[PDB]
């Protein structure tokens, strides 16, 4: 029946992009009601140095200084403030494209979607993840900074994510719409070192649910394991320990499919020791992390009117 | 700066799927102006048998037994028709959300975005490749029927793909917008056997040249080939034959890279007679064909306003 990396629809968020120009700079900004969320060195000029205290060079900024607009059309900024590192600016109209939304900060290995965006424009939408050292591996160019991370429950848009820099490795650091990075990082073009790449093991598990449900079998084997004996493998690999939460969890994905977690996890344990012979896995050679199990269950699925 | 598996932005799609009704049987349809495109077996009953003569069940199909919705409201059918494998629905009213729009007739190789829609509503939009067998891997759940598959240029939405069957496999087939299948596949539910899965090498390449502009370099090797010598190789690992006319579309990530069509050949020639040496690429671990020379250059870009 097929499973694939799947976004949301974006029509919701696109519908919230503008772009945002400060002196020089121009990133992408969202807009939810009378406000305008972009991030805060759209204010500064783009380099290492010069000045750093966003404070300082933002007492030299009015209202007017902020220039808001998609499509074509001008917004009017009323009020400007900071907020951790990202700017919230007033303007006079409501857009009238609101999706009914909230922000969530959202939680180490959660899925998102991206709508990648330049000055104010949607140029493509993927899925990713927040990776375990706050990191995200996504696609932004020059102009990029801006774009937003979220979800879709049944019924509206959670803001997860805002882009604001690429670290050495070219991997992607950003904040919350409330302005907080995740992780360490600091919006400041300083080294870093971005943070241990380690796997999601309740996402690969998840995963691996998604391929019995299609018939990529053969990494059934006859054995089961034991958390604790698992975890002494997953720290051998780099994967997250698996805890009896990531087990309830995947409840529902182990009785969909009548295999017990332990005995998926000793299926796992069997791929990290010797490989994959070569052979794949829902069209992919190496196990895949970035589905959660609420990913998998909404791919073999439920909702409906008919 | 990043490449991702990127779609296109839906908000232009999702704004033209409705549901069509008829009988018991449910689907999507796509409202584009006064027509409603959906496919014809929307008047079946749902099984191998019992008439398949579409022409002879439709005589036995008013316009009132064809019920489209979306969102809450009721759209009103004034006239219906036969076109190939689709059916056209005349509704008194044009969708006010009608994008630009065109239909065409994509070829093997070529990717789209899909919006996987169930009864009428947005699930998630992923892309994918027309593969050389004219069949697609995509996700489709019982109820994806009528889902459709598009493009974008830079100011409008072409249509290239309506979702209408799964096969054996679990691959899937469906029709241009004129209701024409791609491949040789029939709405009927009989064997068919899919087709010789073979990879699609000029998108391969330019994953490659992805692959260099973004540092994972490692592939490269101090080799080169000729467009004879490497299609031996291609037809031993079942590829594409390499052409003239794949080095021309390559034309310009060679220059935009500095490294020449058949170097990169010779790179692919030794990445397909030793493997991947448990080494990835881009994050893959085997070769990845769903990207074409367009998608790459589109992803590190050009487009703006500022
Ligand atoms: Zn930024
Ligand atoms: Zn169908």
């Amino acid at each position: 029946s097929g499973f694939r990396k799947m976004a949301f629809p974006s029509g919701k968020v696109e519908g919230c992009m503008v772009q945002v120009t400060c002196g020089t700079t121009t990133l992408n900004g969202l807009w939810l009601d009378d406000v305008v969320y972009c991030p805060r060195h759209v204010i500064c000029t783009s380099e290492d140095m010069l000045n750093p205290n966003y404070e300082d060079l933002l007492i030299r900024k009015s209202n007017h200084n902020f220039l808001v607009q998609a499509g074509n059309v001008q917004l009017r900024v009323i009020g400007h403030s900071m907020q951790n590192c990202v700017l919230k600016l007033k303007v006079d109209t409501a857009n009238p494209k609101t999706p009914k939304y909230k922000f969530v900060r959202i939680q180490p290995g959660q899925t998102f979607s991206v709508l990648a965006c330049y000055n104010g424009s949607p140029s493509g939408v993927y899925q990713c993840a927040m990776r375990p050292n706050f990191t995200i591996k996504g696609s932004f160019l020059n102009g990029s900074c801006g774009s937003v991370g979220f979800n879709i429950d049944y019924d509206c848009v959670s803001f997860c994510y805002m882009h604001h820099m690429e670290l050495p490795t070219g991997v992607h650091a950003g904040t919350d719409l409330e302005g907080n990075f995740y992780g360490p990082f600091v919006d400041r073009q300083t080294a870093q070192a971005a943070g241990t790449d380690t796997t999601i093991t309740v996402n690969v598990l998840a995963w691996l649910y998604a391929a019995v449900i299609n018939g990529d079998r053969w990494f059934l084997n006859r054995f089961t394991t034991t958390l604790n004996d698992f975890n002494l493998v997953a720290m051998k690999y780099n994967y997250e320990p698996l805890t009896q939460d990531h087990v309830d969890i995947l409840g529902p994905l182990s009785a969909q499919t009548g295999i017990a977690v332990l005995d998926m996890c000793a299926s796992l344990k069997e791929l990290l020791q010797n490989g994959m012979n070569g052979r794949t896995i829902l069209g992919s050679a190496l196990l895949e992390d970035e589905f959660t199990p609420f990913d998998v269950v909404r791919q073999c699925s439920g909702v409906t009117f008919q």
